[PDB]
């Protein structure tokens, strides 16, 4: 039982105060627990081969207890599995049942054109797996397409996913738009997606639409990769 | 700028302790509270005009606080608006923004059934307005169809609702097969609509998909409520 976790590659100061972005911690370690707790065994992937943090996923507020100890613990399985970090040409759709991307403003940078990825996200699909993206993860469906009907893998679909009033809400809105980035919520439209969107910005909320499986935010990082595992059943 | 909170008018004995179903507490009172808060006047409307609480929606783990307080206050704004309670014929469609379905178990005895209210639900909605229904409320959906389209209102549309799992675990599924009662998700089946679920069939998860607006159970009265009135400019 494998399971492919995705972390965006780009990392470089985004936020208006210097604060690099990067992957969001929680999306990455929760999901990670998640997995492992059930029997699964995860091989993190980035386009590249590497990765950096959002910083500011780094802060009290998103970083702390059992979470900030296994980040600091060098020794923790999450930090020994995340040095063994693969780059696509080093992976084998064929062996995961579940394909989760983890998030975080990076992946509005390099998921829309990570064709590899999407090659490798499209096959485990084909297979029966379970697709799964959280945060701005969905960002990985921009032409991510469904061998079996030739049309988005999204066309049809109900997602959900980060959203926009929250990037409004950060403060965040004026660069996605001054480096030319598409919202989940764009993206949702440009591909016939139907974009399902939570009471509130920051709760938790995720959806199960067959074998495609979405969540909003970093709080529903632990809901989307436990959707994603009984996803695999549908 | 009004509501029309349809309730169930069903108050037979229903559980397998001689307790009977009906309208759920808060089911009713949490979205009415909703409602008033924002301004909106509520009328409450059954098949019969009458109405009996579900036995069981009365326990201190749903029923208490200042709910408990509001409902053993006769003289609380629920109260005496639930006095006025009117039926179907008392009811102007052009009246009302929102038709908000509260649920117990014993809407599938009615709603189902309940033409009258099906026509001003989709009067209401033909105005641009909102539909919205809680737990057991959607099989208010069983024969509603929508006046300008004349395709079933729910079809091809996303919604959610009490569970059929949930149906089990409280040992009910045996008086519905029993007493030929169908499930939200047969309703869901059986005119073409999309059934998302949330994670845990106690969860509060809701879904708002144009100005069809849906909840799972109780714990989600609240939001359902708040999903109809953001709603209002979909």
């Amino acid at each position: 039982k494998k399971v492919l976790l995705a972390l965006t590659s780009y990392n470089d100061v985004f936020y208006s105060d210097g604060a690099k972005t990067g992957v969001f911690v929680v999306e990455a370690l929760h999901p990670f627990n998640t997995f492992r707790k059930e029997g699964f065994e995860v091989d993190f992937v980035s386009e590249t081969g590497k990765f950096g943090w959002d910083e500011h996923s780094l802060a009290k507020d998103f970083l702390n207890g059992q979470d900030e100890t296994d980040f600091k613990n060098k020794d923790s399985d999450f930090n020994k599995t995340l040095a063994k970090i693969k780059t696509p040409k080093e992976v084998n759709a064929d062996d995961y049942q579940i394909f989760f991307a983890s998030a975080g403003h990076g992946t509005l940078f390099d998921y829309p054109k990570a064709k590899d990825l999407q090659d490798i996200a499209s096959e485990i699909y084909a297979n029966g797996g379970v697709v799964a993206a959280v945060c701005h993860g969905p960002a990985i469906f921009d032409g991510l397409t469904d061998k079996k009907t030739g049309r988005p893998l999204i066309e049809g679909k109900s997602i959900t996913g980060f959203t926009d009033v929250g990037e409004t809400i950060l403060g965040v809105d004026s660069i996605l738009k001054a480096k030319n980035l598409a919202t989940v919520e764009d993206v949702a439209k440009k591909y016939g997606a139907k974009y399902l969107a939570p009471v509130g910005p920051w709760d938790d909320y995720s959806i199960t639409d067959g074998r495609l499986v979405t969540g909003v935010n970093p709080a529903s990082a632990h809901s989307t990769a436990v959707r994603s595992i009984d996803a695999l059943k549908n």
